[PDB]
This record gives structure tokens, C-alpha cells and sequence, in this order.
């Protein structure tokens, strides 16, 4: 399966007690495939509230997403953790389910050396036999990987490239220059246009769960050099994203899904579980203005 | 029980495959009680390599540590996690095992609001019925709590105080001024003297597993106003700690335990699991210089 | 004069004792106009080694640059300082010489409040009667100005816009969306393409003193939607910039000028004043690969 | 002259137009000598609003301060600048006025290399013949100097030690261990007690202009091992400092000087030049609570 193009970072529907709501999760998967018209789903990322969940819950989500998606789209499994044994267990399970690639966040909390980081990727790859996408998110992890360091990771032929949720466009250019055959997915939806201008191969985004139509337009128009139109659509997109961030990122994407009849559920504690009535009214304004 | 004084942050003995070495873990516990003469153990913190382990492995460690220490010292169980349901489950287990207080790291990775942080602490306390010590470690978590926010957390009468592994001595003084009946444990071993000079109630440290004799001397002498002797002991201690840090923190403390007949074992991947031979020899030099 | 387009941040030629070499400075001005084909010069910026100089030296550079350039190109005078009285003295002098606009760095070193920063700009504008361009360079100053704050600055109708030497492309987009008639000049030469993709109005850059031909090509091709070609030229440009940064930015640009018969002189202490012979040889390789 | 002990960082009296008020500056010098009973004065540092002034103004301040103080106290002249030629000119002037030592902030704004920083210090020392105190203020300058780097600076026998306006007590202890004969002055007044516990040789502080009685008490009680007493006085001191910081640091110290009859005047633009009315009243409350 071609892993280029537009991937939603899959949100998960939770019940009030924090358990997975399977019906709701399935409705989110279907909405992304049928209505957002994504090329793929990136499952178990930050957006899936993954790091607040048990290993069993993470397995449940992988199972559900794949059973619902079947073979209609590409599927990437984020299996990274501070616990390398958990990552390997999850990696094996997603690979056995048929996920097209794994991805793994750089290990965090502790200050791991680069050799420890490389061994972590190499271990998951060896144990699973699957492809690997390096998940880079400096603003959450505090981990910054340089161009030489990416080169060392890329010595393993099963590393396909990087989910680049980072704002350094000089690094972004140098990585494309140095490793032209390795892939890059942009991770900041509000910076899609300038990333696409530097030749990234796709994008993985939480806002694509509701704004997938615009996201594809910006990407395809930019690659075609229709910059004036791409920019107009990036401007509207970012008015919507600005509102979503101000109101509460995951809760507001979910409220926007609910407004279209998707049972997107609660957020998982210790995140705030439910929007206040004021913020629900704010999310309705965003719906009326940008997604009607 | 009295929770003041010197607490070692308990290191864990791992086998080559990353499983727990029960024999070796009870030896580290014994060495702390009998040879380091600590007031208590802080179990499942950063030093215990806790964040790289499964829920079951964390329970095992709590079980073994309590089974060995019995009633002889104070015991604090660090149960914090990005997963609040895990924290609750661990908090209940440790309470049922008889731990004298719980402690929990501020939830990390995601950027949680202060009301979400307070709700996390209040939830663990309500579910367990046990005491709580806030674990503050900004250099790992990126989370900074202010004096006013501590005041809000301390509105819950079961919050005893804070493990302050933080380098802001202005904040430290302000907290002791503002909340005189609440406890503070210093978390940076290499700054014990200046922290004790500001009236902290004890210390929780990784190096006390091997340097617990000097650590008690710095603390007790500083409190008695014997600054001359305390400083001399802090200088030697920091020669040892500078060496430990340069050679590899958890591995070098484990090696120093091994040199005293304690089966401290390997570190847990994704941490480097054993020292290079040259670094083994460096730790033997530290042992000769500072701990024989 | 039109202030859009390509502006070199003017380097200055120093003698061995740190005094201005007039003959060399005029050669630099001429090279930029006649060979780099710039739209204008930005005089007295970081690149001019401005902050290491006396007030009289800054005035002599303004005087010389303007006498050499006459009315052939646009000229912007950076007059910012921690000293507001100095900034006003320089602003008046540059305005009297006929500079097309002033620019001023946000006052730095001390942690100024935003109302202090706004008063600083309004004060320079009132005293001089000239236009003003806000010079934003967070990586040197530690000052970060937000969208709402730019709006307060832009309440003064003499503020034309901002020199944006910063790497936050979400802010960049939001600024162009919120204040579409105010101008933005890109300040990071190695990020020109993605900046131009978002509709910046020009660029101010140190490397344009030698790479002005390619810099204009990237900028014009990007705005025309010729991204494939713009990206190829940005990749070569960045191979050159990477080498310049590794070798020493100001000295290396001066070395590349010298190789074309421009007497670009020494750098000013406390910067290193001269390249080593090894680094001169390195600059010759850059010349042979990228500028021959 | 003995340079150990308590040094006020001299505040400067400005007129409404920003010019030096000589009468007010002499009154501040007198008040420090006669009422605060300081060991000495640190002239031309951040507290003196130095970096917002012209070279001539800085000279006037140095001349006036020495003329007023004569030989009654120690005097240190801060002459550092991004302009090394200015630093040398200022250093020569203060030296020939008879200042007991010079001091110089690490060059800032530009990202200077360590050999450039060392050459800056050696150059000022060579040109003046005077002793040098390294002025380290990381939170303003972003410059961090390590133990080994201080060793390299200390190879010049005229480098006496460091004004440590920094929060790292581990570094503080290491520097005192490594270079026992070199001096350290604490730069943060609100952390005087823990700095004194680690054996610093004195303190240089802005709040000593108004609170030098308690400052000397904390320093001396701490050095005698009377910690419970020192801590009490440190608590009251930090209540006053917390108020001062919240109300506006330099303006509020100046208001407290004015409330004791000293014509401490305005601050210099671009700093806010006078307190708002409500903040005048708050400063009055500080006077009544802590300095009456």
C-alpha cells in the first residue's frame, strides 16, 4: 500500500467511565473513510489519547480500527512508548493484524542518548519485521533529532522516514535534500502549505477528522503550484484551527464530529472529559462558520 | 509513621531480559535498611526505572519491597502516570499493601491544565483513601507549579507536601514560608546542603542507595548549624556525584552496589543495560576514592 | 520608493583596528546594486555588526551607504538600540539623509513589557516623522510578539510591517491573515521558499550579499507557483548556507566577496576578526561549488 | 582593598528627560554608605540601568559615584558591553578614577564563542591593567559558562572571580570546590541564605539599596551557623522582595528610597519612567510593613 497522501490521526470515542465505546470508534473510522476521504489512518498517536490508556485498550483500538477499515485505506500503527517491551508487544500485534507500517514516538521522560534511541527503533523493527516511521514531536517530548542522526536511523532499510510534527523548516529542507527517497509526513496541520511547498510526501493530522476536504485541497493545490488558491484555503483552515485550539483541541474536534452525527464520545481522564455548555456553543459557531 | 528524614529512591535489579530479579531487589532493600540506615524508601519513582515497566511489574516491585522491609522503615509508593486509571489501580494496590503514603508525578507528555492536574491528585486520593505527596520534577516533565497552585492542591487535607526535585530555591523558600505545616523533601542530592539550610523536612535521592551515610551527615549537620563540616561532606559527595553522572547515573549506582556484594543487576531497556568495560573500571575508581 | 522585494542586509568592511574602511564599504554597496541586483539595502542591522559599534560609527555607515547608493535603490535604516535616546538620534540622522524607512530591533537585554516596547516604537516614530519596520529576531533577543500585539503596534499608521527573522510559520500565516495590507519581510534566508509560499512581500538577508541572484529566483519563482524549480534552487542555496554557517557566517560571506574583488575587510572585535587559512580554503571550496 | 561582603548594585537618579540627576545620585551613594552600611558599591551594572545609556553618561556615573564615596568603601566598576572598544574606554576611565576592580558582563546579543568571550576579558584586562570580575547573568544574556570554562578564564591572574547572578547551586558548589582561592559574589538577593551556606564571599544586590540591614544580618548569621535566625530574616526579606518584583523592580526600590528622603528620581526610558498612582500606594504599604 502507498503510504503517501492524507492521513487522519484517529480520535477514539470514550464512554463516561473512560472505557472505549466501540460503536463510536467505528463511526469515527467510517466518517474518515467515507466523508473525509482520507488516504489512511494513523492509529494510536497522541490524537488517539493513546498515552493515557492500558496496553489492552491500545490493542482493542488497533483491532477495532482495522476490522472497520478492512482493506479500503492504508493503516499505520503508532506503537511507541517509554516501555520498549510494550512497544514490541503492540508492534507484533498490529503487524499480525496487517497494519501497513508501524510508527513509534522517540522514547521520552528520561533523557535517552541517541544510541539508546536508535537501539529502540532497531529492536522494534527486529522483533516485528515491519516497516517503521519515526514519530518526531519535539514540543511534547523535548527530543530534537538532527540530519546526521536521521541518517543513522535510516541505515535500517525498514525505516521509511518521519512524521515531522516540528516547526523547523530548515531541518525539513535539509532532510529532503539529504535523504530524497525517504518519506516525510507533515504533523502540523496549520503549517501544511509551507510544508507541502518543501515537497513533503503527505500529512498526518488530527484536524483532518473534520477538515479533511480542505486539507486535501491545500496539499494537492500546493503540489500543483496553485499557491494563491492553496493560501486562501489555508487561511480559512487556520481560522478554524485557531478556534479549535482556543476551545480545547480534542474535545472540540469531537464536538464537531458529534454535530455531523458521529458518536465521538468523551475525552479520557486526566484530560477534561466533557466541554462546558459555553464551549459547546463556541464549537457550534465554528461549525456554522467553517464546516456548514 | 514519621515521613521526615532520608529516603532512598529505590533502584531495581533487572535480569538480562528486563524481568525483575526478586533476590537482587530484596538485597538492595536490605542494604538500604541495614547499611545506608535510611528512614524509608521511595518506591517506583524515576530511579526505580518505573516509567519503562508494565503495570504488573510495578505491582511486583511494590510487593517485593514491602514483603522485605516489613515494618522496619517508612515506605512511599510513587503511583503517578499519564494513565490516571493505572495510577488509581497502583494507588489502591500500594495502600492495600500498607504503604505509608502515595506520591504521584504530575501527569506529563500532554500539556495538562492546572485544573486537570488538581483533579488527577484529588481522584487518586479519593479512590485510595491514602495520603499524597506531589512529585515535582520540571527538568523531566516541563511542568512548573507555582506557590498559589501548591496552595490549591493543599486544600485537599490528605496532600502532605511535595518532593521538590527542582532547582529554584526562591520558590523553595516561598513554599516553606507560605505553607509552614506542609512537608518538602529535596530531590537533588547534589544540592542537599543549600536545601537543608532553608528548612526542608527530608530528602529523597538516588545516590543515597550508596552514599546514604554522608547524605544523613550533610542533612543532620546543616540542621544543627554545623556548616563547616557539612560543606566539606557536600564537596566530597559532589565529587562522587559528578563522577556518577559522567559515567552513567543508574548504571554506576548499581555497579557501586555490586562492588559491595549487592546483586543490583542490569538496567532496563530502552536504557543502556550494562556499563562498557572502561566505565566498569571508572566505577571501581569511584568506589576506591569515595566509598571504601 | 517601493519597499517590496530583495534587500541585502549590508555587511561593512573594517580595518584591522576595527575602524570603518570606507573604500571597502562602498565596494560592498556597489557589488549589491550592480551585481547582486538587489531592490534595496537594510543598513545597520545585525549583519552590519551594528551592535558592536559606537554611535558615530553607525552614523558614518549610514552616511557612506547613502552617498554611494544615491537614489538607485531603496534604503532602510536600522536604528534600534537598548538606548532609546540613541535610537532617536540615529533615526533623525537617517531620516535627514533620506532613508526610505527606519527599522528598529525590539529593545532587548532587560525584560521589557509590551507597553514599554510599543512606547519605544511610537517614540522613535514621533521624533523622526519617518516610517517604521518592526525588527523581530527572537533567537537573539528572546522577545516573542503575538498577533494581537502586532495589531497594537499597527495602530500607529507609520508602522509598515515587520522584518520576520523568526521560524514560527503558523504565526507568519496568522499575521498575513489578520493584517493583509501590512508588509512582511522574511529574515531567514534558508527558509525563503516556505516564507514566500505564505505571501511575504520581500526578504532581508545577509547571504544576498553573495547569493542575490538565486535569492531573487527562489522568491519570484515561488510567488509564480514554480515550486519544483524554486525548491531545486533552495536546495543549492542551502548547501551554500550550511557551509557558510559551519565556517563562520559574517567572515565567510566577506571571504566570498573578497574572491570577487570586493575589499570586504575584517570583522569587528569581539567577533573573531579574520578567518584561519584552513577556513579560507573552506570558503574557496564554497566559491568553487556554488558561486562560480 | 577587601572586596568580600555586602555590595549594593548602585541605582541611578534620572530626571524626567532621562538625564542624570547628580544631586540624587550622590544622595543614593550617601544612603548606601551611611545607612545601609555597605562594604562597597557595584557601579554601572544592570541595576544602574547601564545598558540604556550613552558612553558619556556612563562616565559621568562613574565619576560622580567615586567623588562622593571617596575612599570610605570598596568600589567595582561594571564596564562590559557588546562594543569591546567601549568596554576598554570605560575600563581605562574607571581604573584611572581608582575603582578597586572592574567587572564586565559576557558579551551578548550575538552568539559569541568561548574563545571570543575569553579574548574579550583578556583584552579589557590588558588595556586597563585592572582586576576583573566576570559578570554572569544567564537569565538576561542566555550565556552559560561551565566550571572548565571558568578555569580557562581564571588562567589570567587578574581575574578575581565571578558575580554569580545565576540559579545553579550545583555549579556554585563545583566552582568553589574547583577554585577555592577565587571569589564568588551571590547575585540573587532572594537566595542569599542558601548561597551563603555554600561559602560565597559576598553578595552584590539591588535590594541592598533599601534592605542592606537585613541582607548583612542574613549573610553574617548564616556564616556563623545561626540558621534558624537567618531563615526568619530571609523570610521577611523575601516578602519584601516578592512585593518589589510584583510592583516593578527598579521603580519600587527607588520609591522606597524616596520614602526615606533620598531623591532617587525617575527610571530611564525605554523602562517605564515612574510608577502608576496605585503602585505608588502599594510601595507605601511595603514601606510601612517591612521598612518602618
Amino acid at each position: 500500500k502507498n503510504l503517501k497522501g492524507i492521513f487522519s490521526a484517529l480520535l477514539v470515542s470514550f464512554n463516561a467511565d473512560g472505557s472505549i465505546n466501540e460503536k463510536g470508534l467505528r463511526q469515527i473510522v467510517r466518517y474518515n473513510i467515507d466523508k473525509m476521504k482520507v488516504d489512511g489512518l494513523y492509529v494510536g498517536g497522541s490524537t488517539g489519547e493513546n498515552f493515557m490508556l492500558s496496553t489492552e485498550e491500545k490493542k482493542e483500538i488497533f483491532r477495532i480500527a482495522k476490522d472497520e477499515a478492512k482493506d479500503e485505506i492504508a493503516l499505520i500503527a503508532q506503537v511507541g512508548s517509554v516501555n520498549l517491551q510494550e512497544a514490541i508487544e503492540l508492534g507484533k500485534y498490529a503487524t499480525e493484524l496487517g497494519y501497513d507500517s508501524l510508527s513509534a514516538v522517540t522514547p521520552f521522560y528520561y533523557k535517552f542518548s541517541f544510541p539508546e534511541i536508535k537501539h529502540y527503533y532497531d529492536s522494534i523493527i527486529e522483533a516485528t519485521g515491519n516497516y517503521m516511521i519515526v514519530y518526531s514531536i519535539p514540543f511534547l517530548t523535548g527530543v530534537n533529532i538532527g540530519v546526521e542522526q536521521f541518517g543513522e536511523l535510516y541505515k535500517n532499510p525498514k525505516v521509511l522516514g518521519v512524521k515531522f510534527t516540528a516547526g523547523d523548516f530548515y531541518l525539513l529542507e535539509r532532510l529532503k535534500k539529504a535523504y530524497p527517497n525517504h518519506l516525510i509526513w507533515a504533523g502540523f496541520d496549520e503549517m501544511m502549505l509551507p510544508a507541502a511547498s518543501l515537497g513533503v510526501d503527505g500529512a498526518i493530522g488530527s484536524t483532518f477528522n473534520v477538515n479533511g476536504v480542505r486539507a486535501r485541497q491545500i496539499f494537492e493545490l500546493t503540489q500543483a503550484g496553485k499557491l494563491k488558491e492553496a493560501l486562501e484555503i489555508q487561511h480559512v483552515t487556520n481560522d478554524l484551527i485557531e478556534g479549535i485550539l482556543a476551545n480545547g483541541l480534542y474535545l472540540t474536534i469531537k464536538e464537531l464530529l458529534k454535530l455531523d452525527g458521529v458518536e465521538a464520545g468523551y475525552c479520557r481522564e486526566p484530560m477534561t472529559k466533557e466541554l462546558s455548555s459555553e464551549k459547546v456553543a463556541f464549537a457550534k459557531e465554528l461549525k456554522a462558520k467553517y464546516l456548514s
